[PDB]
């Protein structure tokens, strides 16, 4: 694999090592798209998002819009006309559960458009953001120049969102844009109060209990429940500039590039 013999950076406990977890891990190192999608690929992820919900303001989840080069997974983003785009995404097919560590490497798109790496649960209360950032200085360079590390809570109906807000949770590389350069965005889901952030394999953040759930939306639960891995762009103009059509149809700078995903669970 990719990953071969760059270390897991978390810690898996005294006497204790990093075994990875098959059916969520990736090289991507196979072509792939629609009308094309081979074993390698369809045992273990969809194009779509976990349910029929086609996303966030002027998304338009779309699955042409997922596919591989023979080394990465492109989440491209197109123009849908009307003010939105179409967008890609996956989802797996495998659920996993804390403890478990995850970690892309990964560029993201000089676009206004959001491209994240997280989880959902199938009931959608349950969010861990790995990372979620936001390329193109058209969308501020203080947002350009920082990562978004965050996770929610959700009560469904009536819809009501927490996730922590503390500047800790956007974190900044020196002012280098994250579009530069392909990292490494790991999280270490530790158990269902505890959450560790890794970039280019430091650790960075850590949150813990009080920051978890403070307005109770999980009864006292923490972050527990088995979930979905999604890897995905979004048009998040609730609160973001739309992105321009030909931003859109630019292909130099549409693509979120994944070159590989690797998941591993502590084991003696
Ligand atoms: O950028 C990546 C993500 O980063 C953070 O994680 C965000 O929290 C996440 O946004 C969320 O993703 C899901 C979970 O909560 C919201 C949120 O935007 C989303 O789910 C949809 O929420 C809307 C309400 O705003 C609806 O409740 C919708 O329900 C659907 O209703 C029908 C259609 O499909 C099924 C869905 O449940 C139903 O039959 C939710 O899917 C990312 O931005
Ligand atoms: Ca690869």
């Amino acid at each position: 694999q990719d990953w071969n013999g760059i270390p897991v950076p978390a810690n898996p406990g005294n006497g204790m090592t990093w075994q990875l977890q098959d059916n969520v891990s990736d090289s991507f190192n196979y072509t792939s798209s629609e009308g094309n999608r081979p074993t390698a690929f369809t045992s273990k992820w969809k194009p779509s998002y976990i349910n029929g919900w086609t996303g966030p303001g002027s998304t338009i989840f779309n699955a042409p819009q997922a596919w591989t080069n023979g080394s990465q997974l492109a989440i491209q983003a197109q123009p849908a006309g009307n003010g939105k785009s179409y967008n890609g995404i996956i989802t797996s097919k495998n659920k996993i559960q804390y403890p478990v560590y995850m970690e892309i490497k990964a560029k993201i798109m000089d676009q206004v458009l959001a491209n994240a790496f997280w989880t959902l649960t199938d009931d959608e209360t349950q969010s861990i953001d790995i990372m979620e950032g936001y390329g193109s200085d058209r969308g501020g360079t203080w947002f350009a120049q920082r990562m978004h590390l965050s996770h929610h809570t959700f009560i469904r109906n009536p819809f009501t969102d927490y996730q922590p807000m503390g500047d800790a949770t956007w974190y900044y590389n020196g002012g280098t844009p994250w579009r530069s350069a392909y990292h490494r965005y790991g999280c270490y889901w530790k158990d269902p109060f505890t959450l560790e952030y890794y970039i280019d394999g430091v650790k960075v953040r850590t949150v813990t209990r009080a920051e978890i759930d403070p307005n109770n939306h999980l009864g006292g639960t923490g972050l527990n429940q088995a979930t979905n891995i999604i890897i995905d762009c979004e048009n998040q103009t609730d609160w973001r500039p739309a992105a321009t059509q030909e931003e859109l149809a630019d292909d130099s700078k549409n693509i979120f590039w994944v070159d590989w995903i690797r998941v591993y669970k502590p084991v003696a």
